[PDB]
């Protein structure tokens, strides 16, 4: 799996949008839903991937994202669980493809084949093809492009 740390743009394989959060949020300390984002309604939202021990931190507008009651949030408050992802490469999906999958509850990140813009992104045990490698939906699989910075 792994990936290299650094600043990347995340996309969803299912429509080609950027994931993260959006430029109008409440605020509050609540957790801010990871949506499948707007072309015109998506900047500021190149992640910070940051190794943790064995697995990875993935910050959205600085703050790390965790798993709750099967949605994917960025944490405000800083008491969410289970903040460590194992990102893995999936080449036979192409160069930059990726699953991400939660270090603790085994859970990864699915955008729904029929989300809509703004739609927050899930946390759900992955399916893939009995196939060798095995083939995943486009729901479970994001194009992490690695930018600069900012």
């Amino acid at each position: 799996m792994s990936i290299k740390p650094g600043t990347y743009e995340v996309t969803s394989k299912v429509n080609g949008l950027h994931v993260g959060r959006p430029l109008a949020e409440d605020r509050s300390l609540l957790p801010k839903r990871i949506r499948v984002l707007p072309e015109d309604n998506n900047s500021g939202n190149s992640w910070v991937v940051e190794k943790d021990d064995d697995a990875y931190i993935l910050y959205c507008k600085g703050a790390p994202v965790a798993p709750q009651e099967g949605k994917l949030f960025a944490d405000l408050l800083g008491n969410m669980e289970d903040k460590k992802w194992i990102v893995t490469h999936q080449p036979q999906h192409g160069e930059n493809v990726f699953t991400v999958v939660n270090a603790s509850t085994e859970h990864g990140w699915v955008v729904p084949a029929d989300a809509e813009e703004l739609q927050q992104v899930e946390v759900r045990p992955l399916i893939a093809a009995p196939s060798y490698p095995p083939r995943y939906p486009a729901t479970e699989l994001f194009t992490f492009t690695q930018v600069e910075s900012d």
